[PDB]
């Protein structure tokens, strides 16, 4: 039908409200070889970010706070790089908050 790469950007727990209470999203590109994680997140939050944009970011507005567990292709996203995972169409990224704090 139209299964060409496709991006898997979804949320879990209390992070769905950081976009539009959506279960998952898919982006259609052409040549994301020149794109990285920092560019992927900013494209989802800086481009929309319903809730406080400063509530997810770590501090430099480049990465996210430890409370959220980022994973790529059903695997730890921090291991591969954390904030340097280059995209190439057909990637997967998740944001699940755990550390509530205050």
């Amino acid at each position: 039908m139209s299964n060409h790469n496709h991006i898997t950007v979804q949320f879990a727990g209390g992070c769905e409200l950081l976009f539009a209470k959506q279960t998952s999203l898919q982006l259609d590109g052409v040549v994301p070889t020149g794109t990285n994680l920092n560019g992927l997140v900013q494209l989802l939050k800086t481009n929309y970010v319903k809730e406080r944009p400063d509530l997810l970011v770590d501090q430099t507005g480049q990465t996210l706070r430890p409370g959220i567990l980022v994973l790529v292709n059903s695997c730890d996203a921090e291991v591969v790089g954390g904030m340097d995972y280059v995209l190439n169409d057909g990637d997967t990224v998740e944001f699940i908050s755990t550390l509530h704090g205050g």
